[PDB]
DNA sequence: ATGTACAAACACACATCAAAGGTTTATAGATACATTGAAACTTTTATATACGCGCCTTTTTTTTTT
């Protein structure tokens, strides 16, 4: 392989443990996008770490755009601190990353036609809307989006580690299906 | 001599029975709504990937009165 699956989004859940006044949360924040007509969750974008989070009336926050487990975790801790400054005793309790989506590259042109045709059972293709293949692995259970540019979009894991394992499993397939 | 009010036949005029049928309507078939709970349904996003299209937004061209 020799290629790290480069994460582009990490979505995580944080139980602040309080019924947050989403109106006051929006009011006391600096740049927060909350109005009920789209969702029941204040969405805040913090530039450091730059993450976008929706926090619900349950006080549960789901965070996206992180580049690491620690980007999301530190961002969520900052989010809880911001909520506490707002006035609600937010606390980092029973945190869990619900999604780790990444894009990386293997850089060798691929016979995507070969894979999809011979892995019709596993991968399906209708190249007249979107030129990417969809592949599944159960161990680890990662779904992977493949495009001729070599871009690999690995999704379906709470951790980047399942991303890494399925990438170490799928890059050999890619090189096998490398078009030249 | 002598036929007359009176009541029996004796076959019949008279009140009665009975089949048929419109009309009314519960009564039921079927009817069209009225309930509601329930699951089949919507949403973010970002995230790149590689598209348009229309609409944000703007530059260049286009058009009536004194």
């Amino acid at each position: 392989s020799g290629i790290v699956p480069t994460l582009q989004n990490i979505v995580a859940t944080v139980t602040l443990g309080c019924r947050l006044d989403l109106k006051t949360v929006a009011l006391h924040a600096r740049n927060a996008e909350y109005n009920p007509k789209r969702f029941a969750a204040v969405i805040m974008r913090i530039r450091e770490p730059k993450t976008t989070a929706l926090i619900f009336a349950s006080g549960k926050m789901v965070v996206t755009g992180a580049k690491s487990e620690d980007d999301s975790k530190l961002a969520s801790r900052k989010y809880a601190r911001i909520i506490q400054k707002i006035g609600f005793a937010a606390k980092f309790t029973d945190f869990k990353i619900q999604n780790i989506v990444g894009s990386c590259d293997v850089k060798f042109p691929i016979r995507l036609e070969g894979l999809a045709f011979s892995h019709g059972t596993f991968s399906s293709y209708e190249p007249e809307l979107f030129p990417g293949l969809i592949y599944r692995m159960v161990k680890p259970k990662i779904v992977l989006l493949i495009f001729v540019s070599g871009k690999i979009v690995l999704t379906g894991a709470k951790q980047r580690e399942e991303i890494y394992q399925a990438f170490e499993a799928i890059y050999p397939v890619l090189s096998e299906f490398r078009k030249m």
